[PDB]
């Protein structure tokens, strides 16, 4: 078949739809003696994810999803639940998770975990 090209092309169509979605521009780029509590353990942005896709750095479909989910986990961590940015973040997160169902991206993650668990047992 095509190996990993099909899920790469869906991942690229999926990161472009997040950038275009309402308030997605807030997560496009990284915000440039910092306060200890403001230090981000794993920074992430849509531009970083696009660069990994262009460079071919993802080895599995789940790796793209974990980087996208990292943006939304950071958003809810560094912003109050009742703030404009935290509400925007929960909306794009719901959009992303529903797009994984509509685009059929979750079938690649299911096919990924079926092969990985099989190789270890057999």
């Amino acid at each position: 078949f095509q190996g990993n090209k099909q899920w790469y092309l869906l991942a690229n169509q999926l990161i472009l739809s997040l950038s275009k979605y309402e308030g997605g521009h807030i997560f496009e780029k990284l915000v440039d003696c910092p306060d200890y509590y403001d230090v981000i353990k794993n920074p992430m942005s849509f531009s970083c994810i696009k660069t990994k896709l262009k460079k071919g750095q993802y080895a599995y479909p789940s790796e793209f999803v974990k980087d996208v989910q990292l943006i939304f986990d950071n958003c809810s961590l560094y912003n109050t639940s009742n703030s404009v940015v935290a509400i925007t973040g929960k909306n794009i997160e719901t959009y992303f998770n529903n797009q994984l169902i509509v685009m059929g991206y979750n079938n690649f993650i299911l096919k990924e975990k079926k092969i990985n668990d099989m190789l270890k047992l057999v």
